[PDB]
């Protein structure tokens, strides 16, 4: 698992992906350096 950081709100990394995964209950998410930021973090 990696880090991410969006408006002061850190998150989870997901890589290859553009979109969040539904079931994993994130409130929110930026686009991030290759990939896609999730937050909050796992």
């Amino acid at each position: 698992g990696t880090t991410c950081y969006c408006g002061k709100t850190i998150g989870i990394y997901w890589f290859g992906t553009k979109t969040c995964p539904s079931n994993r209950g994130y409130t929110g998410s930026c686009g991030y350096f290759l990939g896609i930021c999730c937050y909050p973090v796992d």
